[PDB]
C-alpha cells in the first residue's frame, strides 16, 4: 500500500525519462501519472505476496530500501513496451532479494 510515490519515481530515473514511457500509451500523446501511479500500485501488490509470509500487512513503516524496490518493479513495468536487459536485469536481481525477505534470509531494511 503503495511503497513509493510518482515523486519517488522521478527522483531515481527523472521526470524526462518517465514521460517518454508515459506518453505513448495514451490516445493524445501527453503524459500520464495515472500509468506511472498504477504501476507503483501494482507493484506495491507483488512486493506484498512476499512480505505477507513474514509479516502483517499493512505495514508500519516502509524502510527505505522497499521505496527503491517498488520503484525499480515499477520502471519494469513501465517499460514493457521495449524492454532492454539491464532493467530486466534490475528487476530479477529485486525479484530474487523478495524471495530472501520470504524465506527469511534477509530483511525489508
Amino acid at each position: 500500500m503503495n511503497y513509493a510515490t510518482v515523486n519517488d519515481l522521478c527522483a531515481r530515473y527523472t521526470r524526462t525519462r518517465l514521460d517518454i514511457l508515459t506518453r505513448p500509451k495514451t490516445a493524445d500523446g501527453q503524459p500520464d501519472d495515472a500509468v506511472a501511479e498504477q504501476a507503483l500500485a501494482d507493484a506495491s501488490a507483488f512486493i506484498d505476496g512476499y512480505l505477507a509470509a513474514r509479516f502483517v500487512l499493512p505495514l508500519t513503516v516502509v524502510p527505505s530500501l522497499l521505496k527503491r524496490q517498488c520503484c525499480v518493479v515499477a520502471w519494469f513495468y513501465l517499460n514493457e513496451s521495449q524492454p532492454t536487459e539491464q532493467i530486466t536485469a534490475t528487476y530479477r536481481d529485486t525479484v530474487r532479494w523478495l524471495e530472501q525477505v520470504r524465506d527469511g534470509k534477509t530483511d525489508p531494511g
